[PDB]
């Protein structure tokens, strides 16, 4: 659907950067490895491969499943 403000309270579905790559699971540290797991940020909702914003920036990202881009902000409206 959409998120509001910052979307850090975005608990969507949505898992698709803004150009159509599918995003990477918050728990796999492949393709990218990373440090935004839900133990690192236990109130950011990472679950699945859904678009989050843990590190509160200006709205949903995700790693990317492309090798190489490894992140990108996510297809959504900011409602």
């Amino acid at each position: 659907d959409c998120y509001h403000g910052d979307g850090q309270s975005y608990r969507g579905t949505s898992s698709t950067t803004t150009t159509g790559k599918k995003c990477q699971s918050w728990s796999s540290m492949t393709p990218h490895r990373h440090q935004k797991t839900p133990e690192n940020y236990p109130n950011a909702g990472l679950t699945m491969n859904y678009c989050r914003n843990p590190d509160a920036d200006k709205g949903p990202w995700c790693f990317t499943t492309d090798p190489s881009v490894r992140w990108e902000y996510c297809n959504l409206k900011k409602c």
